[PDB]
């Protein structure tokens, strides 16, 4: 088990290296989104708007909130849910754009799921929740955390993490030419170069793009090992595995077929 062809072996080698970095950049993103789920759990507006509600109190709290929005860039959406999960604030940015600003309506979402889940958080735990998308192609990450003054709870932050933003941010590497995808431990993608493979697990006629039945052989390494590649004489595939803010794995995975494995130089 080890041998080989030495253009494809050097080139596994350079794929895992990236893998390596990427992934380490992942994991600074998702300490960026607790740090900054912190603050904005901490914040005074938030304080000040929980004990005196006014609409000047909001005005402020909002007028931060967007603040953070359009400085950070990576969130769709930032809300504050009651506990009894009333949205009081729901700022929406749009890196297009990037106009970050408060939205008018305001919604009762007790009903969803992942609601339920935030409830079953500890104060101050930031957890993830599955992967939305929005007409019906764009998707958020949403992420969860029970909010309490003195050990008192009092609402929920949620975040929508802009995974087509992080993605274009992320993903291919120009000095390398490497595109990293992203698989789902379900098996699904979440990103990637070739867009119809995308989301297998939310539209039903793309099922069939999912890692265990299109690389039966190598879905099981990639599963239980942090890092690693395979050969299958069709494709390479280099992986690894990192944890991203649930502590569900994430597949990081860079993929040639036999006709990429066409690898020169300029
Ligand atoms: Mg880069």
């Amino acid at each position: 088990q080890a041998l080989l062809a030495n253009n494809v072996e050097n080139t596994a080698k350079e794929a895992l290296h990236q893998l390596a970095y990427t992934g380490r950049e992942y994991n600074n993103i998702q300490d960026q989104i607790e740090t900054i789920s912190d603050l904005l759990g901490h914040s005074q507006s938030l304080y000040d708007y929980l004990r005196e509600p006014s609409k000047a109190n909001l005005t402020i709290l909002e007028n931060m909130w967007s603040s953070v929005a359009r400085n950070q860039k990576l969130y769709k959406q930032i809300r504050f849910l009651d506990t009894s999960g009333t949205e009081k604030v729901r700022i929406k940015y749009d890196f297009k754009t990037s106009i970050a600003g408060p939205s008018l309506i305001l919604r009762d979402k007790s009903a969803r799921e992942y609601f339920k889940y935030a409830q079953s958080l500890d104060n101050e735990q930031i957890s993830a929740w599955g992967i939305e998308l929005e007409r019906d192609l764009s998707p958020s990450l949403r992420i969860l955390m029970p909010i309490s003054v003195n050990d008192v709870r009092q609402g929920y932050l949620v975040l929508n993490v802009d995974i087509e933003y992080l993605s274009s941010l992320l993903n291919y590497s120009p000095v390398r030419d490497f595109h990293i995808e992203l698989v789902k431990h379900k098996g699904f993608y979440i990103a990637s170069p070739d867009e119809s493979r995308l989301y297998g697990d939310i539209i039903p006629e793309r099922s069939q793009f999912n890692f265990s039945n299109m690389y039966p052989d190598i879905w099981p390494r990639v599963v239980s090992e942090q890092a690693g590649y395979s050969y299958s004489g069709e494709h390479l595939i280099a992986f690894s595995s990192i944890k991203f803010v649930s502590n569900e794995p994430l597949h990081l995975i860079i993929d040639l077929s036999n006709e990429q494995l066409s690898k020169r130089a300029t």
